[PDB]
């Protein structure tokens, strides 16, 4: 019993939340409707250095439903100064900068 | 931006499914209406010695939405041996034994 990695994109349904204690807090929706499946999801340092850093708190997540517009909520621990959240793959990927202070 | 841990029960909605590759895939509903909120969950020896043992694949995860019986899928990597999953907390705890081979 295996799922994929989501294929299709996801969007961000609220800003990130700063959680208080240096994490941050993300509900993100599925536009595809072919779950259960992976999230492909990672902190960077640069749009060009992909090397994933940072730490997710919410490891590993999966869209868990085969419902549109699914929802999945995500907390991470960027490093200090400014990361990128990028979530999605490929042509599907979106970004969003963070600053952590 | 915070939410709390989920107090009410929840269920097994499939078996837990071997992954083929020493982890286990287990698709849950949560029967309460409250969420989000965070997944009281752990893998314990025996329900006596509940030191959480093992890795959570999916760590830390969240029930992501308030429509009753939301899902959510959780990956596990119990140690060799037996081992029960347990979800929920106090008199909504349920458990789950496993053998790895």
């Amino acid at each position: 019993t295996t799922y994929g990695m989501c294929t299709e994109k996801f969007s961000f349904a609220k800003n990130p939340a700063d959680t208080g204690h240096g994490t941050v807090v993300l509900e993100l929706q599925y536009t595809g409707s072919d779950g259960p499946c992976k999230i492909p999801i990672s902190i960077v340092a640069s749009l060009s250095d992909l090397t994933p850093i940072g730490r997710m708190v919410t490891a590993n997540p999966y869209v868990a439903s085969s419902e549109a517009n699914a929802k999945v909520l995500v907390e991470m621990e960027p490093p200090f100064g400014d990361s990128y959240i990028v979530v999605g793959r490929g042509d599907k990927q979106i970004n969003h900068h963070w600053h952590k202070a």
